[PDB]
């Protein structure tokens, strides 16, 4: 791919974070805390899962960013509608306003309904996310494997402004504490 020149500087929005997340001072890293992080509740916060949104909203153009997933066992990444449900239980699907991939129990899957198996030969340490708003495309790239394509959502019906979407995943196992990090441009 040759999408690197649409690079955007993403920062995390504290106010959208699950109350157990710890976001770094620079707003570029997020990890699971071992307890509630002593913040007030609000209608924006994801309640059921360890999720947070980027601050940036996109309604046009081409955008690209990279995320470090080194040594994590579980995570979700992609984009979502600004209007997605925050409270209670829901599935990650385009019908619910999410265009995502994930790692879970040693398999990679795209968040279609039902989910799609991904064929990754080189487990990624960094993931590239490309959005073309006008084209209706969200693509995922394996930066560890020379930028190889992971998955393309096409014919997307965004139906609103998009936000970068993150899930650090639970840490029941003690093997998933590592952060998600937004990688430098
Ligand atoms: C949304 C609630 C929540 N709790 C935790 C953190 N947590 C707590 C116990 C066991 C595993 C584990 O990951 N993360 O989200």
């Amino acid at each position: 791919h040759h999408h690197h020149h649409h690079m955007v500087h993403i920062t995390l929005d504290r106010n959208t974070a699950n109350s157990w997340l710890i976001i770094s001072k620079d707003r570029r890293q997020v990890r699971m805390g071992d307890t509630h992080q002593n913040v007030s509740d609000n209608k924006e916060r994801f309640s059921n899962y360890p999720m947070v949104l980027g601050a940036q909203r996109f309604s046009s153009g081409k955008m690209y960013w990279e995320v470090d997933v080194t040594q994590k066992e579980a995570w979700d990444l992609g984009v979502c509608r600004d209007s997605v449900q925050r409270k209670g239980q829901f599935s990650l699907s385009p019908e619910n306003g999410f265009w995502t991939i994930w790692l879970w129990q040693d398999s990679y899957e795209a968040g279609t309904s039902p989910q799609t198996t991904l064929h990754i030969q080189v487990p990624p340490c960094q993931i590239g996310i490309f959005v073309d708003y006008e084209a209706g495309v969200v693509s995922f790239y394996n930066i560890t494997d020379h930028g190889s394509l992971i998955y393309t959502f096409s014919e997307c019906v965004f139906a609103g402004p998009l936000r970068p979407f993150f899930n650090v995943g639970f840490n029941y196992s003690g093997g998933n504490a590592a952060p998600l990090k937004l990688c430098p441009l």
